[PDB]
């Protein structure tokens, strides 16, 4: 039997597209398959994301996989609440509680608050970015209002590609005159290498400075550039290579050809592509448990237009979203426990420092326990 | 979206309307590609945007000129999410430049569930650290 | 090759001093250790 799903992928997001088909070969058990139906679009213009969304509604899809930027987040979460066609995705979690949307990516905002308590800071400057979002900034302003440590939260996402090197330097010249020796970066990977290369030239990576790269891919950025210098670079990582299943995947991921899967011949896997790999398990676990209870999925024969005076929902989608939520399976990330909101709980974030021979774990964060000291 | 496409079917020359923080991008994406012009009294979009004309002027310039005129350096700030986050981004850049110890605390997530208990606790955490200069900044109902 | 292994091990802050001592001082790339704060003297005969 063939389940039609929908794939919204960014232009140039090849490794996220490559980790999709790896889940398609391996995780599609022989009892049932699911038709992939990938569409290509630019994530920024919400004209385009509107276009392929109704196009998947015109073809008819039971669950949609995609990526949303901050620019087009409220096109998706508003549509899926009004057409009941649920949405599973690795992007950053929305503000508050939006329904019908399954966030594969874990929330992070407690752990960064947890880690500053661990190292006992007071002066952490927090360099953020716009297109990742602002919700993490809002959590560490009021909590820094509550426990009273200064936050010199400076935007850096405004910078154009013509005049990068001047403004990054005039940034860190201002943290020098304020005597700021603790910096937190919070960006997508493509910006984090750009900041840390402007660090390595202006020379802020000696003993005495401390960093927290604070996205989920901590080893995914290159850390041979600031390795040997003496900057204690902590991080956060969910895709832990010490596990058997991940070490089994790296062996599988290395055995795939370069022209067939771009970014296959690597020893490390990006956190977006890793959650893309775990999402295809969670999607397939849903339609498996959908057929075992034999809940029949009635589809309109020719769906038509999404632009209708009020567009009628179809209540088999209500069956789908409960099947998407009621899944507890293991993955690369850990114990996938979804609430009714679409978030994750009972997940481990591995606090991982940087000693000179390479990245080393020093504990784990969850919602239950904040800082655990894994070995007078 | 539905009001936009239905009016684009009716043969309109320009579109006059409002937009909140939620659907700020849907109009600026559509009117950019479809080349219909949009004049609006809503809040101004951060950065440039094609084919959209904001009637309401900017504000962040005057709020940075006013604080310099009162010689402040220690002031709280009670923003609202749904007007935008644009003004909060502006003063925190100026927080680095002139030693403003801004204590910016959200207020918009607080809703009709817990009204009087939470707001007094908000003023307590300003008073216990002795904040005197509270630039609250929001729509008129949250002002009231 | 030496000065790139300097820039990774971080010996180019205020407090270190260098003398590249061949005759081509601007001929080597000096945008790598420029902004850091290492007072890099040199020697040059081909004066522009």
């Amino acid at each position: 039997n063939s389940i039609q799903i929908g794939g919204l992928f960014p232009r140039g997001a090849d490794q996220e597209y490559s980790a999709f088909r790896v889940g398609m070969v391996q995780f599609s058990t022989s009892e049932f398959r699911l038709t992939p139906h990938i569409d290509n679009l630019e994530v920024a213009n919400s004209f385009a994301v509107t276009n392929a969304f109704c196009s998947q509604f015109s073809r008819g899809v039971y669950a949609i996989f995609g990526f949303y930027d901050k620019k087009s987040v409220n096109t998706i979460t508003s549509f899926c609440g009004t057409l009941h066609v649920s949405f599973i995705t690795p992007s950053f979690p929305t503000d508050g509680t939006h329904p019908f949307v399954i966030q594969m990516r874990p929330d992070l905002k407690g752990a960064l608050l947890s880690l500053i308590e661990y190292y006992q800071w007071d002066k952490f400057a927090y360099l953020y970015d716009s297109d990742r979002g602002l919700s993490t900034l809002q959590a560490v302003l009021d909590s820094a209002a509550e426990k009273k440590w200064q936050v010199t939260a400076i935007n850096v996402g405004n910078i154009n590609n013509d005049k990068k090197d001047e403004t990054y330097r005039s940034l860190f010249q201002d943290l020098e005159l304020k005597k700021e020796r603790r910096v937190i970066l919070d960006c997508e990977r493509d910006k984090v290498n750009d900041i840390v290369d402007q660090v390595i030239t202006i020379g802020k990576h000696v003993k005495g400075y401390h960093y927290i790269i604070a996205n989920l891919g901590f080893t995914d950025g290159d850390l041979l550039k600031i390795q040997f210098g003496g900057a204690e670079v902590s991080g956060f990582q969910i895709v832990d290579y010490d596990d058997s299943l991940v070490s089994k995947f790296i062996e599988r991921w290395s055995t795939l050809e370069e022209k067939e899967y771009p970014g296959a011949h690597t020893a490390t896997i990006k956190y977006t592509s890793a959650l893309t790999y775990d999402a295809v398990q969670v999607m397939t676990e849903a339609f498996r448990n959908l057929r075992k209870q034999r809940i029949e999925i009635s589809r309109r024969g020719n769906a038509g237009d999404c632009l209708a005076n009020p567009a009628v929902p179809w209540g088999q989608g209500v069956e789908i979203e409960r099947a998407l939520k009621q899944v507890q399976v293991e993955g690369l990330s850990g114990n996938i426990k979804f609430d009714q909101n679409g978030k994750r709980i009972n997940y481990t974030i591995n606090i991982m420092e940087l000693k000179t021979n390479g990245p080393r774990k020093i504990g784990y964060w969850s919602e239950v326990d904040k800082m655990v000291l894994t070995e007078t």
